[PDB]
């Protein structure tokens, strides 16, 4: 009942302190007259005697009491004197004694070491008394002494590194297990002595400041307080001797005590920091661990928590609310003068800190201690406790940045603030995410709904610099909940303050930015500008002058989370990300695995950056086809990613993937279509599931092997594993969609065929799908498949395994055979008739009637319907009267066709034929061509007989070859000359004995002079399915007859082969391709045509003509070795005459004409391919009297220009390669330089000189490009453009001009200097 008003009070306190203080003399006086310690003093010696250590508390209290309420100056002064004489004892008492603990102590040691507490304590406080009595604002002298102060931090030291910093340290270890125990056991007796010493410290961290010290005493203090802060409390409360809380204790006051000396000496700032950052590294590990707990449950390590504070001490004309919002701009000007230094003195701070630990960091191990730092600053960075987290955040990106994008800056460093710059954006990606779910929360509260909208706005790069800085806003509402969760926490004070300066600052840039003048949004802006300012001078104004609502730990989160997103650390997320996807094509291999984790931990921690034109997408997409191959195969993943966080991109990112089936890389090909496997399996849409199942049957004749395997696999998973519909439904869209049948049929075979994994489990599957198809056949309203496009699978089926089907689904494409006479739609014609002939021959039963019928509707067709489907319908003839018995029909239809072809004959001796008469032989010889393909009637030699009296030999094969090939001869029109070749070449292909004879091979003979491509063609169509057959056939014997016909027709084919670029030359190549492979020719005579077709444009010759070569050289590299000069030439007329380019390399990406030849030699290796291109040097050699460009200067260059780019794969050949250049320009050069001095047939010695010129241009280019045995190395920028180039300025000497003519003479001269 003492609690008045302050005067009262006041004067209270002063009795209080005044009886107590008389109570303690008194006492001292009781411990000197009685030589005993008393209640409250102690006894020293006969003359002396101290106050104990719980009366100085009491005494301390009632100072502090007379101090806050500025009564202090009346305490008697005389009497104050005594009480520090009093301390002045207590402490030299214990000035030289030696209270430390020693690990070695035992359990009796600790008793010893218990009865100096007394004293020591007594002290402790004394010195606590000292201090407090100079921070009362007295002025006597009498009442501060600097010696105080020194007994005082002595005091402070002997007590860190004597007992405070042992106790923390001290273990449960067997080697001190006994001392351990023995101060556990007196606990009771410890905890009051780290109290006092805990008040000690806290009162000279008070004393620094309210009285001028010394820098020593600062120095040294700052050195104690830095001791603590790395105190070594335990890890649970098990294994220490006292509570660990205690000692966290001690390390707060440590960083109050640094943070006070770092605020009132800032000459010095950089200096403690500095030595903070380097006492850190001077430490094991053990230590760097984050054992400083923040309130909301996360940790970071203590030098972490340190360096922030220090950050945030920084902040450590109108006089009236109304004036301010009329002259606004003069309440803004004031407010930027307050509030711009504390700012840039957190700034300097902040850059102190991040200038050194990037510093060390590179120029150095340390950084480590870096990764540390920025993880904890991370940790803090949404914490309104911390505000120094996005300072230090983003000073710390924004030099990253530059590090990156100024390019005189080392690997080292671009590694790093990449590395960096992605864990940054992960962390602002998983803000944004947590603002975006706090934001979408549902409460019925003004603020929230506020904040929800601002929210909102923010996430968006929405302006509204206005709203942010509002009086209710979300840095009112941080304030207040920083506020009602503080009134001593100096940490949560200082967070408070530099919050308010950033309020501030923010006000003025928002007024600074406005360049009209909204009146009364300025007059608000004032009113804030007056309060800041308010604010700022004071900081207890805002709880005094207002009163708040009460804010939840959410709402405030997410109102500091707002005001981070229009950070400028947090605006810049868009940026540094693309910094981050474009170092995806870097080049370290860690740089790049690095920022794709940190771009996977982005996109989890905030899905919608891959909604709308999101960035991320395009770059992933660009990705997937960069230069690189594993750069796509990781771009890959990232598709994956993204196609699991939003499936809708599913449809669109597929195209890319089954793109990526084409790529180089046989790993990223076979990654892309494991993923196209589970998009397959994900997605139900048709069109995708039929393009990915069409690409991966595509990839099933793919180069590497693997692949094909898992091609293989794959398919038979998605497509013929134990929804029928939809399988089939899939087939046939899958099918129609492109060129897939050939391969899908290999397919079956390869899964149908015995003895492997799952044949008979696998069979009835397929045996059910075909069932399936013609049960899509025996009926309607709905998108089901085409009836035509679903016979376009099962013919493959049919092709692949006729045991599938069965009679009765035969029967339900009967009327499509009935109809085959007329109905236009040839696909479903050619598909059936190919049914009945590889499914029919496999039934048993053999109906007969069945075949029969078949026939009799099936054969008059033969004269109407074009000639592809004429074959595959006169083979199910064939086959049909194979099962059946009887022949006589098929021979009636040949006989009557043969008949018609004589009367035919027998016309044209009348009337010259006409244009009705043409296509009737054209028709009869079709027919007769066709039936001698599928159909050899030799058995039935008498049936014919009967109708061409003077036939004997039992051939027909012949006889059709003799009624027919008459009309090949030139005497007849093309239209007859054609029709007859494609006969009797249909009819040699299947009796090959024909083609031997007289009668044939001069309307061969006569064709092939002729020059005329179709019935030429004809010809090599006939003679590529006979070659093709025995091949078929080696891998009733007709060798000798193969080698006849290739020895008379090799020179005419090989004509053709190399005449033209076009697809008629390419089935020419395609019939010595064969050839060759069977071995009808040795190898001189095939040799150099193919090496010469390989550097063909048309891709299909010049690969067929690459692995011929391939394989020849493979055989037969004795024989090639021999003839390479005659390759050369050939291969230079070939592109000058064929394909019209006489240059010796393409434009982009640089390749030589030879590049496969040498290529090819990549396989003999040893100098046998040195010498090849010693050979090509010797081919450039040269005699005057020779000779628009000489024939050889236009091959010279051609070579040369080979040898500029050519991969060369050791430094031995290009080194004997240039020498042998150095050789012969400086041997013939020599001659030509020489003849010119004297001479100087002008265009003959310039002719010359280019010719040398341009080597020893091509020699500098390599000798620069390489290097002034093992595998050789490129010059980073040597592209060789110049050489190109400056190779066609000399190649243009002798079109001028005839100036240049002789400067090309002059400059060779020079370039071998002679006389």
């Amino acid at each position: 009942g003492e609690s008045l008003d302050l005067r009262q009070r006041a004067n209270v306190a002063l009795h209080e302190l005044k009886a107590y203080l008389q109570a303690a003399f008194q006492a001292v006086d009781r411990a000197i007259a009685q030589k005993s310690s008393n209640e409250m003093a102690i006894f020293l010696s006969e003359t002396e005697a101290t106050l104990a250590a719980p009366t100085q508390t009491k005494l301390q209290s009632a100072l502090k009491k007379t101090i806050e309420l500025n009564c202090f100056m009346t305490v008697p002064l005389d009497d104050l004197i005594y009480l520090l004489r009093l301390c002045d004892s207590a402490l030299r008492q214990t000035e030289s004694l030696d209270f430390s603990v020693q690990t070695s102590w035992g359990a009796q040691d600790v008793e010893q070491w218990l009865e100096l507490l007394p004293n020591l304590e007594a002290a402790i406080r004394a010195a606590r008394t000292s201090m407090r009595i100079m921070c009362g604002g007295r002025e006597e002298k009498q009442l501060y002494s600097e010696n105080a102060i020194e007994q005082a931090l002595s005091l402070c030291k002997r007590l860190i590194d004597g007992i405070i910093m042992p106790l923390a340290e001290l273990r449960n270890t067997s080697d001190t297990e006994e001392l351990f125990k023995a101060l556990s056991s007196c606990k009771r007796r410890i905890l009051p002595l780290m109290t006092d010493a805990q008040k000690l410290l806290s009162m000279m961290s008070e004393l620094i400041a309210k009285v001028d010290t010394s820098e020593t005493v600062t120095n040294a203090l700052e050195f104690a307080a830095s001791q603590l802060l790395f105190i070594e409390t335990a890890n649970a409360e098990r294994d220490s001797v006292i509570e660990t809380q205690k000692f966290d204790g001690f390390r707060l006051v440590a960083m109050d005590m640094i943070c006070q000396i770092f605020l009132l000496n800032p000459s010095q700032r950089q200096g403690i920091i500095d030595e903070i950052l380097t006492s850190l590294e001077k430490l094991p590990l053990g230590k760097r661990a984050r054992t400083f707990k923040l309130a909301d449950g996360s940790s970071i390590q203590p030098v972490s928590a340190l360096i922030m504070r220090l950050v945030q001490t920084s902040a450590g004309i109108i006089q009236s609310e109304a004036q301010g919002a009329s002259q606004h701009s003069t309440a803004i000007r004031d407010l930027d003068t307050i509030s711009t230094p504390l700012l840039e003195t957190a700034r300097n701070n902040a850059s102190y800190v991040i200038k050194f630990i990037v510093n060390r960091a590179l120029n150095s191990p340390y950084r480590n201690l870096l990764d540390l730092f920025v993880e904890d600053f991370i940790t803090c960075l949404d914490n309104p406790d911390w505000p120094a987290a996005e300072l230090l955040l983003r000073l710390l990106m924004l030099m990253m940045v530059g590090l990156v994008e100024n390019d005189k800056s080392s690997i080292m460093a671009k590694n790093m603030a990449l590395e960096l710059l992605g864990t940054m954006c992960a962390a602002i990606s998983k803000l944004r995410g947590h603002v975006r779910k706090m934001a979408s929360a549902l409460e019925a509260d003004e603020l929230s709904l506020f904040l929800s909208d601002l929210a909102a706005s923010a996430l968006e790069l929405k302006s509204r610099p206005e709203h942010m800085v509002a009086w209710t806003g979300p840095y009112r509402a941080t304030l207040e909940y920083l506020q009602s969760r503080s009134n001593e926490d100096a940490q949560l004070s200082s967070a408070m303050t530099f919050i308010i300066s950033e309020w501030g600052s923010k006000i003025c840039t928002c007024y600074d930015g406005y360049q009209d003048d909204v009146l009364e949004r300025d007059q608000e802006l004032g009113r804030l500008a007056y309060r800041l300012r308010e604010m700022i001078l004071d900081r207890k104004w805002l709880s005094t002058e207002y009163t708040y609502k009460d804010v939840s730990p959410l709402q405030a989160k997410l109102s500091y989370s707002i005001i981070l997103l229009r950070s400028q650390f947090c605006e810049a997320f868009g940026a540094i990300l693309n910094i981050l996807l474009n170092s995806m094509a870097s080049d370290q291999p860690t740089v790049r695995s690095k920022s794709l984790k940190s771009i996977n931990q982005v996109m989890e921690a905030d899905p919608t950056i891959l909604d709308g034109d999101s960035v991320v997408v395009q770059l992933i997409l660009r990705s997937s086809s960069d230069s690189s191959t594993q750069v796509r195969d990781s771009a890959l993943g990232l598709i994956s990613k993204c196609i699991s966080l939003r499936p809708a991109l599913e449809e669109k990112m597929t195209e890319t993937v089954v793109n990526r089936f084409s790529d180089a890389g046989p790993g990223v090909r076979k990654r892309a279509m494991k993923l196209a496997k589970d998009i397959y399996l994900r997605n139900s849409n048709r069109v995708l599931r039929s393009a990915i199942a069409n690409g991966l049957l595509h990839r099933v004749q793919d180069p590497e092997e693997s692949v094909r395997d898992l091609a293989r696999q794959v398919i038979e998973e998605i497509w013929f594993a134990p929804s029928l519909s939809e399988h089939v439904i899939l087939m046939v869209q899958t099918v129609k969609r492109g060129n897939v049948a050939n391969v899908l049929d290999k397919v079956l075979q390869a899964l149908l065929s015995p003895s492997s994994k799952t044949s008979q489990a696998s069979m009835e599957v397929c045996r059910k799908l075909v069932g399936s198809m013609f049960d899509l056949i025996d009926n309607n309203d709905a998108s089901a498949p085409s009836g035509r496009d679903v016979l376009q699978v099962l013919m493959i089926f049919a092709k692949a395994e006729a045991s599938l089907f069965t009679f009765e689904q035969l029967r339900l494409l009967r009327p499509y055979i009935a109809s085959i006479g007329t109905s236009e739609d040839l696909t479903v014609s050619r598909a059936v008739v190919v049914i009945y002939r590889r499914v029919l021959p496999q039934l048993s039963s053999a109906h007969a009637q069945f075949l029969t019928d078949v026939r009799k509707e099936l054969l008059p067709v033969v004269a109407k319907v074009p000639r592809a489907l004429l074959d595959d319908v006169m083979a199910c003839l064939w086959i049909i009267s194979t099962l059946l018995g009887t022949y006589e029909p098929l021979a009636r239809l040949v006989i009557s066709s043969l008949k018609g072809i004589q009367k035919t004959r027998a016309s044209a001796q009348v009337q010259p034929l006409d244009q009705l008469k043409i296509r009737q032989f054209d028709r009869y010889s079709l027919i007769v061509g066709m039936a001698g393909k599928h159909c050899n009637l030799d058995s039935h030699h008498e049936m014919f007989k009967e109708h061409f009296p003077k036939f004997s030999g039992a051939s027909v094969s012949k006889l059709m070859v003799d009624i027919v090939v008459p009309f090949a001869a030139p005497s007849w029109p093309l239209d007859v000359r054609k029709p007859a070749l494609d006969c009797v070449g249909l009819v040699c292909q299947s009796s090959p004995r024909n083609y031997v004879a007289a009668n044939v091979y001069t309307a061969f003979q006569q064709v092939f002079d002729d020059q005329i491509p179709i019935l030429e063609t004809m010809v090599l169509r006939s003679l590529k399915e006979f070659l093709f057959s025995e091949e078929k056939r080696s891998e009733t014997n007709y060798d000798d007859v193969a080698s006849a016909t290739t020895h008379r027709f090799l020179k005419d084919i090989t004509r053709i082969a190399t005449s033209t670029q076009d697809d008629h030359a390419f089935l020419a190549v395609e019939v010595l391709a064969s050839i060759n492979r069977q071995g009808l020719v040795h190898p001189k005579e095939t040799g150099v045509t193919f090496i010469t077709l390989a550097t063909s444009t048309h891709p299909r010759i010049s690969e067929l003509a690459f692995l011929e070569h391939k394989a020849l050289h493979t055989k037969h590299e004795t024989v090639i070795e021999r003839e390479y000069a005659k390759a050369i030439q050939s291969i230079f007329a070939y592109q000058r005459d064929i394909v019209k380019d006489p240059r010796g390399a393409t434009t982009n990406p640089f390749t030589p004409k030879l590049h496969l030849f040498m290529e090819v030699l990549k396989i003999s290796k040893a100098k046998n391919r040195v010498k090849f291109l010693e050979k090509l040097v010797s081919q450039i050699d040269f005699d005057i009297a020779k000779l628009e460009l000489p024939p050889h200067v236009q091959y010279s260059r051609f070579i040369i220009e080979n040898l500029a780019f050519f991969e060369y794969v050791t430094v031995g050949e290009i080194h004997s390669l240039v020498a042998a250049m150095e050789r012969l320009v400086a041997s013939t050069g020599a001659s030509v330089a020489q003849v010119i001095e004297s001479e100087v047939r002008l265009r003959q010695l310039t002719a010359a000189s280019m010719i040398l010129l341009a080597i020893w241009e091509v020699r500098t280019y390599l000798r620069r490009l390489y290097s002034l045995a093992r595998p050789p190395v490129k010059v980073q920028g040597v592209t060789g453009d110049k050489v190109w180039e400056e190779i066609n300025n000399i190649m243009g000497a002798l079109s001028g001009g005839r100036e240049r003519m002789v400067r090309a003479c002059k400059d060779l001269v020079e370039l071998m200097s002679i006389d």
